[PDB]
């Protein structure tokens, strides 16, 4: 309708771009959202969606349920549990209402955002607030044997839910800007997410830099950097002159305010190329160099 309230009228636009994503066993059942990415039938959901049927493919049936009530297998092109991101793939499906993914970057503080949730769903649910906050490292528990990771999100004042998570976080343009993932909620960008999606697509899995070392915060409330507890034997940082006891500050062009900042700072650079760490030992403002390792547990 044309009376249509504005909300109403962006989550009625996204509406056939939100997907049900149902995992079923003899046993258990899991149900969660997803987005359609691309008109050959690529989805993005959470990893923590679809995490237990990953976990168990011989028993576990993951279905898809379009807006309209249509209902087709879907296939794990792939996934990654450091960034709460999966890729989902339908095949044959005619006229998908291909989601207008936008820049999460051009994100400020206080737009307003549609956390949105798949329409057919049992739990499902549409919430309405702003952006309360950008890049803001949020520690999250990966259930079901799943290493815990954190990721950068846009924090938001709509309530992300069981009925919300792992579909699209909408800007006043219908636009993705990210997917819902976690007291106020969390999303991680949409610019991420392409990043992500296009490794999955491409490969089936990802790759992300590590650094060998493991730290700890030293404020509780304040900015002061991340301590490094451990430095590993012939790690990227042993290499680079990365002691135990440094409270690192910079890793890259980021800033890094503790332990949670740190990781999302890591996960920026690139395994490749040499990358500045600023840290500071016992008083002075020292700039280490090093170069960040893959972090597979393969050749």
């Amino acid at each position: 309708q044309e009376p249509a309230g504005r909300f109403t009228k962006v989550a009625a636009a996204v509406a056939d771009s939100v997907v049900t994503i149902e995992s079923v066993s003899d046993q258990e059942g899991m149900q969660g959202s997803g987005v359609i990415v691309d008109g050959r039938g690529y989805i993005v959901t959470n990893n923590h969606v679809i995490s237990e049927a990953a976990n168990n493919p011989s028993q576990f049936k993951t279905t898809v349920v379009f807006n309209d009530g249509k209902e087709v297998p879907a296939n794990l092109v792939g996934r990654d549990p450091k960034t709460d991101l999966a890729v989902l793939k339908v095949d044959n499906v005619d006229n998908l209402t291909v989601a207008r993914l936008g820049d999460s970057s051009k994100v400020r503080v206080g737009d307003e955002v549609l956390a949105v949730g798949a329409p057919l769903g049992l739990r499902s649910t549409v919430t309405q607030g702003i952006v309360s906050a950008l890049h803001r490292p949020v520690p999250l528990s990966g259930e079901g044997s799943d290493t815990d990771t954190v990721i950068d999100a846009i924090q938001t004042d709509a309530s992300i839910n069981h009925g919300n998570a792992g579909g699209p976080l909408i800007d006043m343009d219908a636009q993705v800007i990210g997917i819902n993932t976690a007291g106020l909620g969390f999303a991680i960008p949409v610019n991420e997410m392409k990043l992500v999606a296009n490794s999955l697509i491409k490969d089936g899995k990802i790759v992300h830099p590590t650094l060998g070392i493991s730290t700890r915060s030293v404020s509780n409330a304040i900015a002061s950097g991340a301590q490094v507890a451990n430095v590993k034997a012939g790690s990227p940082a042993q290499k680079g002159g990365i002691l135990e006891n440094d409270v690192i500050v910079k890793v890259g062009n980021r800033a890094v305010a503790d332990s949670d900042e740190f990781v999302v700072a890591v996960r920026q650079l690139a395994i490749g190329q040499d990358a500045p760490i600023e840290v500071v030992r016992e008083g002075r403002h020292v700039t280490l160099t090093v170069k960040p390792d893959p972090d597979s547990t393969k050749l």
